[PDB]
């Protein structure tokens, strides 16, 4: 698959716990990042997936909302966040008719975009949903200079009797990484099952991301490291 | 899945089991010490279902003469490679006939489990008795007893050596008198990408008294020794 669904979706949360991903820390850092620019009322997490960031962010802002494309990923988010408004929708083409102090897009979700025209589009959509003293925060994929082809990642986690193993292989394919992922899933009653997904995650350059912020009328800054080592862009309207 | 220890499962077996922390060197050292406590002048050994032949390599350095038996070609093939100066045979613990007799006959790592019932169990213990010296000793590592089997057991292990990464997950259930053990592998590498393999076996859950009967039926006075190389204890037989 390539669509974050079924057992992949149900697995995602556990998988990334196993990986040490710390949405509390990330949410806290992000909340702080936003208050630096909008000293605040409201946040929209776009491609909020399973709603992990949202869960921690809800204590930090008057209002938090989500936008997700996958229906199965979104169900999980709604169960984790029953009191929050979560939208089915496409970061490239969406209107909600309100603005927010922060509009965030985390964990390289932007790389699911296919080229400059799709990137520009979502940035125009983000700029449109951000209050003018507000901020747009996007964590990119890796740039091409930093892509390491042939990369193999192997990790195992157990929880609730249930063990999940995930192996990823990354190779080059045009201006994209083709990351191929297999899972083995095992539990005392359910047995073992095999899974696999393959994704194309576009390898936009620093300067293409920045293009898109500028065309959306946002000023743009890159800050290295970030939650994933890929860094973190911000954009402030009125440029 | 395959139940035959062939192709890919064979190539991996050795890496996988180093990965598991299996110390064939200490296992041999404990063997040789056991064999000799019983048979102080032993000097010869047959390892039945010797597999990739890991025990045998270390057993060379304790006994002047070692040989092996193994049903799987692809496993046998790797054992011969590891043991150039040894005579290793192709065939079946149930029905086999070399020309000779050895101070010790061994069958390790629950290979014995791979027999389907008492008939076969007794068949194999008869053959072992046929190939041991009077002053010698037969040693079989059993599979788990029924009193100790754990339906629903999961084992997951990953290991990396020289750019090959291998992950193994197993699940086990009860299936009649047997363990049903279903095992999956993901193998991966920078150029090779990821491939997926699997196997399923039936491993017979023999009761202690069934092992004992088989030894006894074959003229061997039996004793069970707790613990052993894998938790499963160790059965020793001496002619008389
Ligand atoms: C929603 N985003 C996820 C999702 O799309 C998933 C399918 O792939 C990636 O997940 P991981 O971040 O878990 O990746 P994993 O840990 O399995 O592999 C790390 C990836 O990062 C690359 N990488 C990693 C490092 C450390 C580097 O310096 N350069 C670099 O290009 C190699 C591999 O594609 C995305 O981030
Ligand atoms: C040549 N023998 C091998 C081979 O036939 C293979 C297919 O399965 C077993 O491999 P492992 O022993 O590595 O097994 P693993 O780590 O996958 O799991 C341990 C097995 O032992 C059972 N078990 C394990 C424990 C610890 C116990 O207390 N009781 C019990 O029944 C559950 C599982 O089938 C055989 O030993
Ligand atoms: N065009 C698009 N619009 C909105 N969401 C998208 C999208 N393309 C992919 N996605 C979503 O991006 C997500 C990648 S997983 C990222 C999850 C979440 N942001 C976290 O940090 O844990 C998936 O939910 C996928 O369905
Ligand atoms: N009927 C039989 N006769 C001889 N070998 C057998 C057999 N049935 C299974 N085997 C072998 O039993 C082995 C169990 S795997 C264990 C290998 C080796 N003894 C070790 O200690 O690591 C496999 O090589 C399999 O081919």
């Amino acid at each position: 698959q390539a669509d974050y669904s079924g057992e992949i979706a149900e697995l995602y949360d556990l998988v990334h716990q196993g990986k040490g991903k710390d949405y509390h820390r990330e949410a806290a850092d992000l909340a702080a990042l936003v208050r630096r620019h909008s000293p605040a009322a409201s946040l929209l997490d776009v491609a909020c997936g399973t709603g992990m960031h949202l869960r921690h962010l809800a204590d930090s802002f008057g209002t938090v909302e989500g936008l997700e494309l996958s229906a199965d990923m979104l169900a999980i988010a709604r169960r984790r966040n029953p009191d929050a408004v979560l939208h089915h929708g496409d970061m490239r083409d969406f209107s909600l008719g309100r603005r927010f102090s922060a509009v965030t897009c985390m964990f390289s979700s932007i790389g699911h975009l296919a080229g400059q025209a799709e990137l520009d589009a979502a940035l125009e959509r983000f700029a449109a949903h951000v209050l003018p003293d507000g901020v747009v925060v996007v964590e990119p994929w890796w740039f091409p200079e930093n892509f390491t082809p042939g990369y193999v990642a192997a990790g195992t986690v157990e929880a609730g009797g249930t063990t999940v193993t995930r192996v990823s292989h990354s190779s080059r394919e045009g201006e994209a990484t083709r990351i191929e992922v297999h899972y083995l899933v095992a539990g005392p009653d359910r047995g073992i099952t095999h899974h696999e997904e393959s994704h194309r995650i576009t390898l936009f350059t620093r300067e293409q991301y920045e293009r898109a912020f500028t065309a959306a009328g946002l000023s743009v800054e890159f800050m290295p490291g970030g939650p994933s080592g890929r860094g973190l862009f911000t954009g402030l309207p009125g440029a």
